[PDB]
């Protein structure tokens, strides 16, 4: 079963498979994703269909980006199944 | 009466003030606004107060900016009274 598929996975490389359980915590299932969100992003005047289940379907784009105020911290403004959406994130380049 | 006040307006100086009523009947009033919004605009993480009526005033301010499109279309995402707003935009730099 499952269980022991998990405990090979913990008994042969520990910390990753830490790793890889708090990322999974934290942003649900990923593996569904192409290499271009994935690896790079969104960008503006596309949209992206990702599968989550059978006729369960997310529509995601992006309409824009605000400049950080005085934190570090920035508003991303995208559009989820056609209705707008607020997102504030962390720019780590400006610390 | 205020139709003596628009005869002279037209009689003295024509072309100003024709153009000056194109531009109330485009834009309302904005005889209201203070000098750096009338010259400069909006910027972000200020919010603005003007005076319609007594007891009637509006705060406005605003959220991100999105670069041009294809045409030289941009939509600039703006707060009045504490809602969200979109406004189509042309920039007249990238023509």
């Amino acid at each position: 079963g499952a269980k022991r598929q998990a405990t090979l996975n913990r008994l042969l490389f520990p910390s990753p498979t830490k790793e890889f359980n708090e990322h999974r915590e934290a942003y649900g299932d990923t593996s569904q994703l192409s290499a271009n969100q994935f690896f790079y992003g969104l960008r503006q005047g596309e949209e992206h269909r990702v599968k989550l289940e059978r006729g369960v379907e997310l529509l995601i784009g992006l309409e824009a980006i605000s400049e950080p105020d005085e934190r570090g911290m920035r508003t991303v403004m995208c559009i989820l199944n056609g209705q707008l959406r607020p997102v504030l994130v962390r720019d780590r380049s400006i610390a």
